[PDB]
């Protein structure tokens, strides 16, 4: 190309190459019609990936931020995408998205993760997990289809796969709890306080139940007979 | 060759031999057809064989990246893939295959192995390994083609050979419990912890 007498010449661009694992992210710093014609106003972002060209040109229209790796949730990973995109294109400032099984997919802009890519909870027989129903009353898109109000508690069990919904948050992962014939734990259930003790086969405690504080007065050397002894067994 | 005046000469050009031991790693630096007629957008990468040719020549537009010995999978070993190839041509990222029964190939651009061709299970009729469900409930593709749930735990046994499926993960190997008459082992259930003890053959 010989520059022409009323053009100047700047520098040579590059073109960036576009890999199924990159993703070029721009914004607009004026409105303009890029290569493949889309309409950009000035000050919106947009990614070009792949599906759009295999190495995209900055333009003078354009304004390279960076690399968008492709986020790639594994058959047990899952995320929570903060600030999503709503069908309307735009941020979704304030709540979260949840991505499970089997996705890969660029950050979109004006998007960051809660974690980055978390494993997936998969619990056995003997495992467990509270949660909180911290918002209002999700009859659905949970395991049990049942509605659980806006802070109440309640404990899921069994062995499956769980994955935080975008209204629930864990609290603990309820184990460690083997029992055996004439052997037990003092169990209170905090909601009404009817203090027990559950003897015999392996229990795990209830959504509403705790481990209990048992006090013997001056007899714990006398039935003791180095370790602390368990007070709530 | 005498270079053209309008032509200028950078250096040789050495074509690379190709054995069935040896393949060729190359990406494109732009859109080209390469010697064979293969279509090559900027940024694909791609694998050269003996299929192929012979000794593949670095074409202006191909950027070698380095030589791709064939894992060779021997008759007892096996192989866990990260990221395969799907039926389309692409890096299945986040999946994995297993591959077993003597086979060879060349790893396919963007992909590197778990550990790499590990020993196939072999098991005795002494021997066990303990095993954990983490997908949902796989019914078929197993030895025993029976469902276990998402999380839950088992053992086989028997004189089998076993390779983990690409839903299951090991956990540990059932050995080293020999007992006699008048000798055993007090064991645990632990799913409801009826504790026992065991007596007399091996168990």
């Amino acid at each position: 190309y010989l520059p022409a007498v009323f053009e100047e010449v700047l520098d040579l661009v590059d073109a960036v190459i576009l890999t199924e694992k990159t993703a070029l992210h721009l914004r607009a710093l004026q409105n303009f019609r890029d290569l493949r014609g889309v309409l950009h106003r000035t000050g919106e972002e947009w990614l070009v990936t792949v599906q759009d060209t295999e190495a995209h040109v900055p333009d003078v229209y354009e304004e390279v931020l960076g690399v968008v790796p492709i986020t790639t949730l594994g058959p047990r990973h899952y995320c929570v995408i903060l600030d999503p995109m709503g069908p309307d294109g735009k941020n979704q400032l304030g709540q979260k998205r949840v991505v499970k099984g089997e996705k890969s997919f660029f950050l979109q802009p004006g998007e960051r993760l809660e974690r980055g890519i978390q494993d997936v909870y998969v619990l056995s027989e003997q495992q467990g997990l509270l949660l909180k129903a911290l918002q209002p009353l999700e009859e659905g898109e949970s395991e049990e289809k049942v509605s659980h109000q806006a802070g109440d508690c309640w404990l899921i069990r069994g062995p499956l796969e769980y994955v935080p919904s975008a209204k629930v948050e864990v609290v603990e992962e309820r184990q460690a709890i083997p029992l055996d014939q004439n052997e037990g734990i003092y169990v209170q259930d905090v909601k009404t306080g009817k203090v027990r003790a559950v003897i015999g086969s392996t229990y795990m405690l209830t959504q509403d139940e705790v481990l209990w504080e048992k006090e013997l007065p001056s007899g714990v050397e006398e039935l003791l007979n180095s370790a602390p002894r368990n007070k709530t067994r």
